[PDB]
């Protein structure tokens, strides 16, 4: 969807548009530190949801 930073608000909003089913995975938070101030990788973000 985007090739820049998104941070929770967008990180979560995207993980939502990324999967759109069971609210993707968002509890442990093994990320958000490089996808908010740094760029991420839609490929990896598309693997958080089941």
């Amino acid at each position: 969807f985007v090739n820049q930073h998104l941070c929770g608000s967008d990180l979560v909003e995207a993980l939502y548009l990324v999967c759109g089913e069971r609210g993707f995975f968002y509890t442990d938070k093994g990320i958000v530190e490089q996808c908010c101030t740094s760029i991420c990788s839609l490929y990896q973000l598309e693997n958080y949801c089941n």
